[PDB]
């Protein structure tokens, strides 16, 4: 008699059997996870475009002083 | 008859059955995830340091020319 599986954790997954409700469920999970890479990469990629900035400042800045020669 | 066990790619998590090889499948996956993600910390925090510091620069100069008034 399948008990055992009463014992599980509700929303763990191993919950779900077969069919359109495991499909669902990969489908928001995969979809969280997908979420939150594209915000690391935004962050990323916003800090990575400021140092950008900043550096091509102190180039054009130590160019305006090195013109001093 | 468990046949349809044999379709499996061979190094598809399923393949593995019960105990010491899953336990085994577990540890290697999950550290080589938990790798990945230091190694992103360590390259974000990199850069986070370098703006920081292109960033301070920046406020000293500022200051500089500003003790100037
Ligand atoms: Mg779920
Ligand atoms: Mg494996």
């Amino acid at each position: 008699l399948e008990l055992q599986g009463l014992g599980v954790d509700v929303y763990d997954q191993d919950v779900l059997e077969q069919g359109v409700l495991q499909q669902v469920d990969n489908a928001i999970h995969e979809a969280s996870r997908a979420s939150q890479l594209v915000d690391v990469e935004k962050e990323y990629r916003s800090v990575l475009d400021d140092l950008t900035s900043c550096t091509t400042s102190l180039r054009q800045i130590n160019k305006i002083i090195e013109q001093l020669s």
